[PDB]
């Protein structure tokens, strides 16, 4: 359960996602 710079942990797909929050 480890997620790269720039991706964030995701509990429900159980799986790391990009993610740019904005």
């Amino acid at each position: 359960q480890w997620c790269q710079p720039g991706y964030a942990y995701n509990p429900v797909l159980g799986i790391c996602t990009i993610t740019l929050s904005r």
